């Protein structure tokens, strides 16, 4: 409506404090040129941006005016699980407010969404959810302050009869997808350039979509993971985004023109059903269509600025005092999935563990489909995946595995208190796949 690019509402705290009250309420809205009813935070699809610095007081009072339960899920935060909690509640009606200071040695792009275990899907795909932004010290550098910088949620959506289409039970086999691929909630946006560098932020926050990332004729600087900066910028032709992923990239406009930023065919083991004579048995979907995510215009005579030489130094974290083992399996035609052959139990502790030691979790995929793994509370060094280094040191709390595939993770245990982990397929998480981590 207003600039070229829609970018969420920025709400920024104020002399170290972000006083907040958010409602979770069905609103009517426009949205992709349709009129249509979605949940919403604020009143806004997504919702609004919170935009905060390290040792900031946070107080949200979310008030639920939803028909069912929910809760928040601030995901990616360091924070304790008494705050950050999987378990609570809301009831209909009623209110709660989560307090925390944002932890001192922390930076990037976070989110909030629900995490009512069963109704996360639904909720979710509705359009409940937002950006948390930590800003840092390393923003001042010249090379990131003088680059145009936009947040870019990439979440999907499909509309029935002006609502969230309803779930199929395929949809909770799969994952839903939607056909409308929206970036902040838009159609297709023109973001038409004013700098030659831009620092883009970037949000999967669909139930489960996965982004392919590719800009036409350019490639992408990666500078930041889930939860904080890579410790030099990476250069790299393509970026995997999965449900729950969140990354930096520094892009370096190189002539005047119009490059398709898209979303490349992407084949995440997704299931249909087919008859071909007696059969009546499941079928791969193969890959995803490509997708147009927007259009970026360059401006006259782009000169990009350098790349940062550096950016954070990561930890060296002390030697690890215990190695997991988590395997993932699946029951397709169940619409079921297991953790070491187990579903949720949220009385059951699976995981124990000591605040302030480290572990190595070795996650399997003994599945088909890819599995986006994620971690409350503890985030992670993502040593390797199938057998390949990877090749930056950062925070992470999502780790994609494909089929057959083993990460190794660093786990450094940082709150006491009860938690969760769980495939960002939140219809899988729904379903059972979730574990408990006790750490003592
Ligand atoms: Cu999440
Ligand atoms: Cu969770
Ligand atoms: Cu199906
Ligand atoms: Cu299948
Ligand atoms: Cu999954």
């Amino acid at each position: 409506g207003g600039p070229s690019f829609p970018e969420p509402k920025v709400v920024r705290s104020q002399g170290g404090l972000l006083s907040l009250k958010l409602s979770a309420t069905p609103t009517p809205l426009a949205i992709a040129g349709q009129r249509a009813t979605l949940l919403t935070y604020g009143g806004s699809f997504p919702g609004p941006t919170l935009r905060v610095r390290p040792r900031d007081t946070v107080r949200l009072t979310l008030e639920n005016r939803l028909p069912e339960p929910t809760n928040l899920h601030w995901h990616g935060l360091p924070i304790s699980p008494k705050v950050d909690d999987p378990f609570l509640e809301i009831p209909p009606g009623e209110s709660w407010t989560y307090e925390f200071t944002v932890p001192k040695e922390l930076a990037g792009t976070f989110w909030y969404h629900p995490h009512l275990h069963g109704r996360v899907a639904p909720q979710l795909f509705a359009g409940l959810l937002g950006a948390l932004v930590v800003e840092s010290s390393l923003d001042a550098i010249p090379e990131l302050r003088e680059a145009e910088e936009h947040l870019l949620v990439l979440k999907d959506l499909a509309l029935q009869g002006g609502r969230p289409a309803p779930h199929t039970p395929m949809d909770w086999m799969n994952g839903k997808e939607g056909d409308l691929v929206l970036v902040n909630g838009a159609l297709r946006p023109t973001l038409v350039a004013q700098k030659a560098t831009l620092r883009l932020r970037l949000l999967n926050a669909s139930n489960a979509r996965y982004y392919r990332l590719a800009l036409q004729d350019h490639p992408l600087y990666l500078i930041a993971a889930d939860g904080g900066f890579l410790e030099e910028p990476l250069e790299v032709s393509e970026l995997l985004l999965a449900p729950g992923e969140r990354a930096e990239v520094l892009v370096r406009l190189r002539k005047e023109g119009r490059f398709l930023l898209q979303a490349l065919p992407y084949d995440r083991g997704a299931m249909g059903m087919m008859d071909m004579g007696g059969m009546a048995h499941a079928m791969p979907q193969g890959p995803s269509r490509p997708e147009t995510l927007l259009y970026l215009i360059a401006p006259k005579n782009p000169k990009p600025l350098p790349l940062p030489k550096a950016l954070s130094p990561f930890p060296t974290l002390p030697a690890p005092v215990v190695t997991r083992r988590l395997v993932l399996t699946e029951d397709m035609m169940a619409a079921r999935f297991f953790i070491n052959g187990q579903v949720f139990d949220h009385r059951r502790v699976d995981l124990k563990g000591q605040a302030q030691t480290v572990e190595v979790w070795e996650v399997e995929n003994q599945g088909d489909m890819d599995h986006p793994f994620h971690l409350h509370v503890h985030p992670f060094q993502v040593l390797s995946v199938g057998g390949r280094p990877f090749p930056y040191r950062a925070w992470k709390d999502v780790v994609n595995l494909k089929a057959g595939e083993v990460a190794r993770l660093l786990v450094p245990l940082r709150e006491k208190g009860r938690t969760v982990f769980h495939c960002h397929i939140v219809e899988h998480e729904d379903r059972g796949m979730m574990g408990v981590l006790e750490v003592g």
